[PDB]
């Protein structure tokens, strides 16, 4: 696949300032009202919108994707049945009053009953009091996010989030292997900061916890995308230019393109572009050198991403980049078909010069 070819798909996939600032300011609009709201009740007094950006997120320019982070202190997780990822909330000490107390099952803290005060609010809110048509979509499977549609045209996942200030969990502890990349000195400072929690139940057998929580890091993820070169001049200069965006932006454009053609089918539906992502880490992990990510390379470079995940998909491994021992792509999460039916397709475009970036 030529360099100038797959440059010329991701010329054409850049949007104007105006359709990006329209939207931008509609999504700003109701989550700004949405967030003055939400702090009229004690438990969610202390919410505030986490910085993933907003941006860099769809390839769909008119789906957002925001946080509500929420500060807790002090808290005592649990994790569940070895899942590495999932975990369940206790609080310290609790004599003086806890704002969230109310949605204490026990001394476990309750997520799905905590995500189902947070969707009523909003859903009670969201009635048009505002200029904005806004309505909420339906209630998604096993998802953590509360989605709403904007004047029939915008997307936005709204996904509530427990800031824990606390050192790292230790599924976290042979994660972030970024020393021979970003240095152990930024590496470092990344585990000073806080991690995140989301509303998200495990599966055990053939049933659900929900009451779960997991191990969420998005705003890591946007400061080591955003800072992506070996060196700190990378990307801000023509003879630093490289190309890890643009192969990230493309990974996501395919697997997005190729779900939407075979959105029929019930194959592609499990797959999500963090499978993407995090691949690209791990390829990232592989290639630390900003001298292998030269953009005339980028055919190559981008290619080298696409057999990576392959053979995620045909070993059915794919480690989660914070949480090493959790594997995104086991036989119980995706089933053996679906991940083949991918690798078919996926073998077939990368053959035949990519027809799905033809449209
Ligand atoms: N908004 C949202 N936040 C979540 O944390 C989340 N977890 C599951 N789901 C949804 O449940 C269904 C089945 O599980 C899927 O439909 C799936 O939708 P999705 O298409 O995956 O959502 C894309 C974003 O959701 C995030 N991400 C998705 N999976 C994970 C994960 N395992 N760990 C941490 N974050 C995850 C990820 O940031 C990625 O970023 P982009 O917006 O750029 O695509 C989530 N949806
Ligand atoms: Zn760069």
């Amino acid at each position: 696949m030529g360099a100038s070819k797959l440059r010329a798909v991701l010329e054409k996939l850049k949007l104007s300032r105006d359709d990006i600032s329209t939207a931008a300011g509609m999504v700003k609009g109701v989550v700004d009202h949405l967030l003055l709201r939400l702090k009229c009740d004690s438990a969610f007094r202390g919410v505030g919108l986490l910085n993933t950006g907003s941006y860099y997120e769809h390839v769909a320019p008119n789906e957002f994707d925001v946080m509500f982070k929420l500060e807790v202190p002090r808290i005592q997780l649990e994790e569940y049945s070895n899942t590495r990822a999932y975990y369940f909330v206790k609080f310290k000490r609790n004599p003086k009053e806890n704002p969230l107390s109310q949605f204490l099952e026990g001394e476990i803290l309750s997520a799905s009953k905590m995500l189902s005060k947070f969707r009523k609010i909003i859903k009670e809110e969201i009635n048009d009091i505002k200029d904005t048509d806004v309505i909420m979509k339906r209630k998604r499977g096993g998802s953590p996010a509360v989605t709403l549609l904007i004047s029939e045209k915008i997307s936005v996942d709204i996904t509530l989030a427990l800031e824990s200030k606390s050192s790292w969990p230790a599924s976290t502890q042979e994660g972030l292997r970024i020393q021979n990349w970003l240095s152990a000195k930024v590496r470092k400072q990344l585990r000073l900061k806080p991690f995140y929690l989301v509303p998200k139940h495990a599966k055990e057998g053939n049933g659900f916890q929900e009451e779960t929580w997991r191990l969420s890091f998005s705003h890591i993820e946007k400061e080591i995308l955003n800072n992506h070169g070996k060196s700190k001049t990378c990307c801000e200069n023509k003879e630093e230019k490289c190309c890890r965006k643009d192969c990230l932006k493309l990974m996501k454009y395919l697997l997005e393109q190729l779900k939407e053609r075979f959105k029929d089918k019930k194959h592609l539906d499990k797959f999500s572009s963090y499978h993407v992502k995090t691949a690209f880490f791990h390829v990232c992990t592989q290639n630390p050198q900003d001298s292998q990510w030269d953009r005339k390379d980028l055919g190559l470079c981008f290619d080298n991403c696409v057999t990576y995940f392959l053979q995620c998909l045909r070993t059915e491994k794919l480690e989660n980049y914070f949480i090493p021992e959790f594997n995104l792509f086991s036989s119980n999460l995706i089933d053996k078909r679906s991940k083949e039916f991918l690798t078919k397709q996926i073998e077939y475009e990368r053959n035949n010069e990519f027809p799905v970036f033809d449209e």
